[PDB]
């Protein structure tokens, strides 16, 4: 079977400038709610767009994130479309 173990010489929380997908625009911000396999959190990019993310960019297991918690993402505008979406979704305890 397939073991989730970590190590624990490298993860984002910990602030990983050398590795990101949005130039250093590391958001915080809490799950405003859940969708299958979609996530948003309540982070508002424009007019009220509420930020999503799929459940890939989620921290390891996608049960593991939960709406309502406080999470880390990267909030990173589609230079096509205007709205943004969350990547490198990490858990965060408040």
């Amino acid at each position: 079977g397939a073991k989730g173990d970590l190590v624990s010489f490298r993860i984002d929380e910990s602030g990983r400038a050398a590795c990101v997908n949005a130039v250093r625009q590391k958001k915080r911000a809490t799950v405003d709610s859940i969708k299958g396999q979609f996530g948003f959190l309540n982070f508002e990019v424009e007019d009220g767009k509420k930020l999503f993310f799929h459940m890939s960019e989620v921290q390891g297991n996608t049960v593991a994130l939960h709406p309502g918690d406080t999470v880390e993402f990267s909030v990173v505008t589609n230079q096509r479309n205007g709205k943004s979406s969350a990547c490198n979704v990490l858990k965060i305890n408040d």
